[PDB]
């Protein structure tokens, strides 16, 4: 019966579309390159204040050099010239009573014990330590500078792929509102502009710059270059995502924030040395670039292509079975 | 006829033939791992000259650490013995008539405005500003560290591909040709030397170090690790390449090259604080590695393998027709 | 006869169970994601001797951030109160008889040579030169920071696989035996506890705490991510493995371990400069994050299950040629 290739052609048609719908989606037919080359170059715009003391950008960020990772100083804990000595050190956890509980036993991790359980003051009496004295007051509580809010970050960033050798930057003035220096990100009023606002990425972190800047977090401002190489050139696009890293899991156990200790290392006229130890708090940033880009190539195009005909080859005798059966 | 079935074999044979080649060509019998771990390890020598200074490796590489991204600084603007106080800022964007346009909505972004219409000079008022005086002239020329072109980066790489736990270096005696310290990298002359010049990064970018020392920039020094783990061990071998990643598009809008400030911060015998302040030009190298390694697997031998069956299978019947139907 | 059709039914049972279980092993019907997206904070416990000085971690860590390359410091070399002049370079290298062989032509990369063959010593002659006197003296022998050994470092790591947006990180209370501070990472005791002790990164990198402090080098801390994204979350782990990665060739010809300088500066209440150079020797630790995702996907699945359908297709043929001409 000429129904029989009727009801076979149309089976045929029918599972065809079915089958090159979803292959034509996910591009099978597409080699892809998941391993982006990416160089990252920022810079921070602002001044704030703190104390009765200005911090400029040389004072407040680190590195200088403008790396993927680098950080916003938002607090600061001051530990003016501390010379090499002996003292009771301050943190409670080097209580004694005697000199018999200030061994080498004790916190074994922890500073250099001299041996002597000695009066810091009235109220503690800790193990005496030799080290930079004296030692520091790590409880207090300290300004922060509420201008970082109104900082930018500039990010240039300039990708590879280095399978196909296709290499862009996400400087495109043809895809900003307003001229480059003017520009601000906003994720739909300029998606494209390099310059983000502290604040902003603060707030599409979805956290509070104020408790942020008390306690220090990492944000990460993530770079995404999903481009389809088939399309024309003008589509592989930068699209910016921002999350904070520093996640605040419910069970903690350990302290939140982010905070590095480091020393301005000065010298007497006399001759002997003394240190400022500063430790920080602060905003860091972690531009995480990612990209994955497909390609036709004749040999995923083979291989999807010749899987597409066998699965129709089978869909067509298994419809004919359970059509004949009718059930 | 036996004709069909020697007309049936050769065709059979040509077509099986052109596949063949398609699928050994490209490998595709091979997973691939695009995931390569490095780490890398540099060391810049030389000494410049710079006003009447010595610059030496500790002075004008940072950071020290040896790490992918560091700057050699070839050109730098000083700011000597700043001090917290009151001062006209210098850049003439701070312009002002009266202390009505001093405000707090003028230049958010920018310093701390005192508030005050101030005559920085004879010629030009611009708004007071509270912080680092006095402030910066980032208007002026200073000259640059040619010796900067005589110096080497000697980079050490070691890379793992983690799926076939192949991990090798790209220090190779048996591949240069001089003992390791006396070589130096010519992309024909010795691919395989691991001490580059800079000037020689610099040319093999394509660009002018006077040009490029005067205003910075970054250029990469890309190592490839392309192998075929299926090959002998001594095969898998790093090529390197070098690109300028600052690229100069034309429209601009952004000054171009690479510049960034700190500080080296004194205290006086006083007591009082001042720095220092550095505004500093240089050629940031970043040292990009890549590398794919493909072995042999059974599933994407076998996978191929099918599809070569399956297709020839399919040109033969397309081939027959084509004949038989003569056109 | 049926027992065409029962030697057929057995045939294809027996070759469908060995194709299905090699696909199966290895999750052919998965696609796979091996851009893992990491980010990586250290930090630090612990307190050193060194000389009759007391070395904390702002002392001997850099840089100070806690990024994934850092230095803990064990040995260095001081020369104290360098100024810019001239002096003789202390290097046998720089060795002369007249000075008619201290021109430029001699060591080109080497340091600024003034022209004057001067006497260093009453026992070496030597090309004086123009930069920081006193010249360096690299020759000597030092103590190392012992201490060094009970140091801790807290490894923090969040990752992020994006092809599936998973993101997980290595801070996980229900897998460690121990709370969070007090626990150090076993890697059969406790896998999964994030605090490592210096001492313990160097034995699983299986290499001496003793010579390696003295003679510098670099430990790769490798944080892997092999998942299962079909699994439950609970099931995506991190493994931690650690290797030595300045590893030494038997060739040589460089010298072995890892070290850079670094200089403090210091000014004069006259005015004059003037440094102390720092020539470092220590542990270089990377944080070296690897990871690779499988999930079920339609295509991976359809292209698997053709071949498996076209292999034993193919398998039940020659199956039948060698059983019914029996050799
Ligand atoms: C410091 O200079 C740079 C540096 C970079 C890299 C190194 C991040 C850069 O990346 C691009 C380069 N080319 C285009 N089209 N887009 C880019 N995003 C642009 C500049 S530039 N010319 O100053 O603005
Ligand atoms: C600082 O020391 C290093 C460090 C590294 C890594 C960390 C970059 C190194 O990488 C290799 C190690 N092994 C081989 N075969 N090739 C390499 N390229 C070699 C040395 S070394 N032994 O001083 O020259
Ligand atoms: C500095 O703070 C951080 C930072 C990080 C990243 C930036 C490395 C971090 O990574 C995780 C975040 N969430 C979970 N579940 N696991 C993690 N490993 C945890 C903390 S935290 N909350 O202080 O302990
Ligand atoms: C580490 O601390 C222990 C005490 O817990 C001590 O016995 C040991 O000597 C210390 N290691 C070094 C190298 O000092
Ligand atoms: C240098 O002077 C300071 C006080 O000005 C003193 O505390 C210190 O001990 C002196 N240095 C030496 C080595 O005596
Ligand atoms: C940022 O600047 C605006 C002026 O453009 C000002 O109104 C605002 O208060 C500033 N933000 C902070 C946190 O000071
Ligand atoms: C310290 O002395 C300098 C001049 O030598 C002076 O300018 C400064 O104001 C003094 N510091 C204080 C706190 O008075
Ligand atoms: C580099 O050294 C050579 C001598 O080997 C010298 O002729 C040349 O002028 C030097 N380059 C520069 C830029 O000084
Ligand atoms: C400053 O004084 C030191 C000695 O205290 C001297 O060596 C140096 O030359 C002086 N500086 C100048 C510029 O004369
Ligand atoms: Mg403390
Ligand atoms: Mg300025
Ligand atoms: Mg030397
Ligand atoms: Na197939």
């Amino acid at each position: 019966w000429t129904i029989g290739i009727i009801n076979r052609v149309v089976q045929l048609l029918i599972i065809s579309y079915f089958v090159g719908w979803v292959f034509l989606h996910e591009k099978a037919y597409q080699v892809r390159d998941t391993a982006i080359e990416s160089s990252v170059v920022t810079k921070v715009k602002g001044s704030g204040l703190y104390a009765n003391r200005v911090m400029d950008v040389s004072d407040y960020v680190t590195p200088p050099q403008g790396t993927s990772v680098f950080v916003i100083i938002t607090k600061m804990i001051v530990t003016e010239n501390q010379m090499q000595g002996f003292c009771p050190e301050s943190e409670e956890k080097y209580r004694c009573v005697s000199d018999s509980q200030c061994g080498p036993e004790r916190l074994p991790g922890g500073g250099i014990l001299t041996g002597r359980c000695v009066n810091y003051s009235s109220v503690l009496r800790t193990c005496e330590i030799q080290g930079w004295c004296p030692t520091e007051v790590d409880t207090v509580e300290t300004p922060i500078m509420m201008e970082a809010e109104n900082f930018t970050i500039f990010i240039k960033n300039s990708i590879r792929f280095p399978l196909f050798n296709f290499e862009k930057g996400n400087l495109l003035p043809n895809l900003t509102a307003r001229d480059m220096k003017t520009c601000r990100f906003h994720p739909d009023k300029d998606p494209f502009c390099p310059i983000l606002r502290v604040g902003d990425v603060v707030k599409f972190a979805g956290q509070d710059f104020a408790k942020l800047a008390r306690t220090g977090g990492v944000l990460g401002i993530k770079i995404g270059w999903v481009c389809d190489l088939d399309k024309a050139w003008d589509q592989c696009i930068p699209k910016y995502s921002f999350t904070r890293l520093d996640s605040v899991s419910e069970k903690s156990s350990v302290s939140p924030g982010y905070n590095f200790r480091f020393a301005k290392y000065y010298k007497m006229e006399n001759g002997s040395e003394y240190r400022t130890l500063l430790k920080a708090f602060g905003i860091r940033f972690d531009v995480l670039v990612y990209g994955n880009a497909g390609k036709f190539n004749i040999i995923p195009t083979i291989i999807s292509s010749v899987a597409a005909f066998t699965s129709v080859g089978v869909g067509t005798v298994l419809c004919d079975i359970i059509l004949l059966n009718f059930l």
